């Protein structure tokens, strides 16, 4: 429709572009990817793992990525400055794993024959914004230890450890647990701590799981053990909380059907989670989010990158 | 729209005023407070800290407070009788922390400094119903135990301390844990009962937060670890229940957006609270409230003290 004929009849501010990260904002760089190019990415359900992707399908700034040799009922979307997708051949050149099409193997997995074989072109390198070309997040080095919160049950403080540097973002992994609960991040994230921090501040943290004797744990042993050192202090910087006040109005991406994006609303905050509410839906369509979240964007972004936005209802 | 007719059309009642407290009921009383005074009082999300206030936005026989160096986003409202705001200079003369405006330290504080600074106005002492002026509530000192329920998790009776008292009401703390689920009270809440209660009703008791053996948690030695004693078990004077009646009519503040009041109906009653519904609402909406809280009033109320009313719908 109109986002200024509606702020008018609603009597309504946007949320600033200046309230959001560049990264959710930009809309004056082209998407390059191309329908049945080929590439490697996280799993968005296990955070730790790549896979060979290809492009299935674009909208506007977005593309949905389809797994190589499984099901199109796993496919998904992304931002075209996702920084979980990465060109062919990065997993080699960076030291990470690649698990293959189904039915290959790790080793049997070649890209030079893999393309000769499907014909098919590798999305060229250009187009990604994570490439392992910059220099890692300051403090942050894989095997290093540290505090964190776990995101899935959040009243838990938990032991956990780096697996993974990628440019400016690292991977929180728990000790002795599933890669499930794992989240990628950067320095100035509100989930992490350093070592120490839940007895400086009075609350439990929880031991890795299965570990011997978990009330007498012992941080400075367990590290010794490990042969580890705990990230420094100095390393985990202050995100400010975000400026979202109650009734900006943006646009977000439906959670029920992520290849729609929709006119929203703060219906509430935290300090670093707004709740968003689309507008002529019910309330108990609601939802948390992280203020960082790549899938909100300001008013006018699917129109400035051609993706269709619904409007209220 | 009136209540008369409503009640006509919907063959109803409204809850008489006899059935609420003073507190709840008066009209009569103007609000004295302007804006851009400033006060002390309460977070309620942690009721046992202090804070510079600021009157942002008054409302009938309602004012909005500010915390002083903060977000807008943190503002909340309360009634102009409330009893957890006190005027500038009474955290220093009745031992009460204050915290202070996000660039302070505590003892760099003083009201006189910061008047001189903001050529600010302090709210009036006549204004305020709490002021430390009456006599400390009969039994109930700080530092004694009790056990309490924990009303956001109300199957459980857990170990607790007084922690604060101011006039009539005071402060119940649960031991071990963070302030966040405290409440204040007086000594006829029906949430608080005496050490040794859960032992001889046969309800199971929980103990601190992280007690090293709380299978074997026993009160006559916590007593003892912890140097204090117990409430006495005649200060504990529980209320009658209320008179409210399912189907009367009353007024409520939202609680999704307390600065509105709307019409309300009693849907359900226990013996000290009732379940509010929104007339014309959802009854998904509907929500359990103990029958002294402050946001619930006779019909009438926003009419006499000049708040607006939201009709059903």
């Amino acid at each position: 429709w109109s986002w200024e004929s509606y702020l008018e009849e609603q009597k309504a501010i946007t949320a600033p572009v200046s309230l959001f990260q560049d990264s959710q904002a930009v809309t004056h760089n082209k998407n390059g990817f191309k329908l049945g190019m080929k590439l490697e990415g996280i799993d968005p359900q296990h955070p730790s793992m790549y896979f060979i992707l290809t492009v299935a399908e674009v909208c506007g700034y977005r593309l949905r990525l389809h797994f190589d040799g499984y099901s199109e009922c796993h496919d998904f979307w992304v931002n075209a400055n996702s920084p979980d997708i990465h060109p062919a051949g990065w997993f080699e050149k960076t030291g990470h794993k690649l698990q293959p099409p189904k039915g290959y193997k790790e080793e049997e997995f070649s890209w030079s024959q893999y393309l000769r074989s499907t014909r098919a072109q590798a999305a060229p390198k250009h187009l990604f914004v994570s490439q392992s070309h910059s220099p890692p997040p300051l403090g942050f080095q894989v095997g290093m230890k540290l505090e964190a919160v776990d995101r899935m049950n959040p009243s838990l403080v938990c032991v956990a450890s780096v697996t993974d540097v990628v440019d400016s973002r690292f991977l929180v992994h728990f000790d002795n647990w599933d890669d499930t609960y794992d989240y990628w991040c950067d320095p100035s994230s509100p989930y992490i701590h350093p070592v120490g921090w839940c007895q400086k501040q009075g609350k439990p943290l929880t031991p890795p799981q299965d570990y011997p004797d978990p009330d007498n744990f012992c941080w400075e042993k367990y590290l010794e053990e490990t042969g580890a050192s705990a990230v420094p202090t100095w390393a985990f910087k202050v995100r400010p909380p975000h400026s979202f006040l109650v009734n900006m109005k943006l646009e977000a991406v439906d959670r029920r059907n992520p290849a729609l994006i929709r006119v929203a609303s703060v219906e509430d905050v935290e300090d670093h989670r707004i709740k968003i509410h689309f507008d002529g839906w019910s309330h108990g369509y609601d939802f948390w989010i992280d203020a960082d979240h790549p899938d909100i964007h300001p008013a006018g972004w699917c129109s400035k990158t051609g993706h269709p936005l619904q409007p209220p209802l």
